[PDB]
C-alpha cells in the first residue's frame, strides 16, 4: 500500500540487481547514476538478465510480456536530486565510502518527499554513522541485500537506534514484497552474515599463520567436514580482500577490547601486493 | 596396501561401523570389537544394510555385498580383537577413561609394530596417549559422521607420532576412499577449531539481543549456503559435547577471550537439554 515508486542511486552490481527484482515485483523504479555509462551498462545488464531468467518462468508471448512489463518499469535519470523528487521509498547503493555516502544522503534529503522512506545498503559502515547528517532519522533504515542480487534470497534489514518501528515494519514489507527472506537485525557492526563470517575467515588465517594445517587443508576441511559450499581463504577471496581487511581494520580500532578482532599480517601483505582475490584475478589462490 | 591388512576397530557406535564399514569395503580384514553384543548385533545388521543399498549388475552386487561382509569379524574382548591387528582404531564414546583402558588392554595385546589410534574430537592426543610406552606409533584418525558418505578424514599426529607412522596412516585414509587433511594436536584440529568459536560468536551475538535465533540460522543457510545455521548445528553436535570442548580450551587458555562460556549453553546444559539426542536444545526434535 504505502511503496508504489522506488529510487535507487548507484548503478553498479548491487544496484542495479535491486532495481531488476523491485520492478519484476511490480514496483516503479527511478535508477539515478551521474556515471551516464554505468547508467547503460546497468540498463542494458538488467534486461539481459531478466530476458534470461524469464525463459524458466507459461507461453513465448508470456515471457516476452513479462520482460517489455518489467523493464517499462524501470527509468532511469543522471541527477540524484531529479530522481529522487517523487519516490516512496529511496535505496543508496553507492560504493563503500562513508563520505561519499553522506555527500549523496545530504542531497537526497534536499530534494525527497517529506514522508518518504531513505534507506542504504552499505555493510561496511554503522548506520548511525552513514545517517548521522539526516534531519529525520526516524524514517532511515538499512536494507542489506546479497549479490547476485536476482540469485540471493536473504534480505538483513537493519534498524538504527532512531528507525521508527512504522518505518521498519514497512521495510520488512517491502522485504517480502521484493522476494525476500528477511531477517532482522540492530545497527551492530556486520550485522548477522558479515559479523561472523568475517571473523571465522580471520580464525583460519590465524590457524595458517600459527602453521596448524595448510591453506588448502582447512579449505577442504570446511568444505568437506562443514559442507560449505567454499572454504574459507576462497570465500575471502570471493568477498575480496580489501573489503575484509578494511572491515577488519575498522572493527579492530573500534571495539579495542575484542580481542577477535585483529589485522593479519597475511592479509595485509597480500593486499600490499595487490593480489585482492578474485575481482583482480589473484588472492590466496589464483583465477 | 603392503604393511596395513588387519585392522582392528574398538567401539561399535555410530563413528566405530562405520569405520568398519568403508575399510571392509576397501579390501582390509576388519575385526569389531565391543564388550556390549546388543551394540555389535546392532552394528552388524546397520551394516550390512548400509553395504546392501549402496550397492544398488545383479549377481555381481550380490557377491560385492557378501565379500564385503566376509571382511568383518566380531569380537567381545579387546585383547581377542587385537592380536593379530596391523592398525588399530579406537572409536569409544568421548570418556578419557574409558579410551585410555581401552589403550592399556591393546597395548598388553597388539603387534610389536602394530598402529595405534584414536578417533577422538574431544580430547588432545598428548592425553588419549598418555599412558602408552610407544608414542611413536600412536596417532588420529578422526572421521566424520555418517562415515560411509562423509568423503573428510583428519588425521593427526602428536609430538611423538614417528614420520613412518604418520605416512601409514595418511596412505591409509587414502585406501578408505577419503579425503586426508594434515593437522597437529592442536585443540579442535581443523574443522571443530573454526566451527566451535563461530557457534559461540552466534550464541554471543544471540545473547546480546542483536538478532534472533531463527534469524541466525536462516541467515547463515541463505547467506552463506550452509547446510545448517550455527544453532541447529550445535543441537546436532550435541551442547554438552561444544560445552565441555569449550570449558576444556578455556581452561587451557585462559587469555583467549574467543574460548569463553556462554550462559545460554550453560543453562540448557545445566537442564539436560542437550540438543537432538535428548530431543531438545535450542530446538525441539
Amino acid at each position: 500500500q504505502n511503496i508504489r515508486n522506488v529510487a535507487i542511486v548507484g548503478s553498479g552490481q548491487m544496484g542495479s540487481g535491486i532495481a531488476q527484482v523491485t520492478a519484476s515485483s511490480g514496483f516503479n523504479v527511478m535508477l539515478a547514476d551521474v556515471n551516464k555509462k554505468a547508467l547503460d551498462r546497468a540498463m542494458k545488464a538488467i534486461s539481459q538478465s531478466v530476458t534470461h531468467l524469464s525463459k524458466k518462468q507459461g507461453t513465448d508471448k508470456e515471457k516476452s510480456d513479462f520482460v517489455t512489463l518489467t523493464m517499462s518499469r524501470i527509468k532511469t535519470c543522471n541527477n540524484v536530486s531529479t530522481a529522487v523528487a517523487d519516490a516512496d521509498l529511496i535505496i543508496e547503493a553507492a560504493i563503500e565510502n562513508i563520505d561519499l555516502k553522506r555527500g549523496i544522503f545530504a542531497q537526497i534529503e534536499q530534494s525527497c518527499k517529506k514522508d518518504s522512506i531513505l534507506t542504504t545498503n552499505t555493510s561496511s559502515f554503522l548506520l548511525e554513522d552513514v545517517a548521522k547528517g539526516l534531519q529525520d532519522k526516524t524514517r532511515f533504515g538499512g536494507l542489506h541485500f546479497f549479490n547476485p542480487v536476482p540469485v540471493m534470497k536473504l534480505l538483513e534489514v537493519i534498524r538504527s537506534d532512531d528507525t521508527s518501528d512504522e518505518t521498519y515494519a514497512t521495510l520488512i514489507k517491502f522485504g517480502t514484497a521484493v522476494g525476500k527472506t528477511t531477517v532482522a537485525c540492530k545497527d551492530s557492526p556486520g550485522f548477522i552474515v558479515n559479523r561472523l563470517l568475517i571473523p571465522y575467515f580471520f580464525e583460519a588465517a590465524r590457524m595458517y599463520e600459527r602453521g596448524d594445517a595448510s591453506m588448502t587443508d582447512i579449505d577442504e576441511a570446511m568444505k568437506l567436514g562443514a559442507g560449505h559450499p567454499m572454504g574459507p581463504f576462497e570465500l575471502a577471496d570471493y568477498i575480496g580482500l580489501d573489503t575484509v581487511k578494511f572491515v577488519m581494520d575498522g572493527w579492530a580500532a573500534k571495539y579495542p577490547e575484542v580481542q577477535l578482532f585483529e589485522a593479519s599480517p597475511l592479509v595485509d601483505k597480500l593486499v600490499a601486493e595487490g593480489k585482492l582475490g578474485r575481482k583482480t584475478g589473484d588472492g590466496f589462490y589464483s583465477y
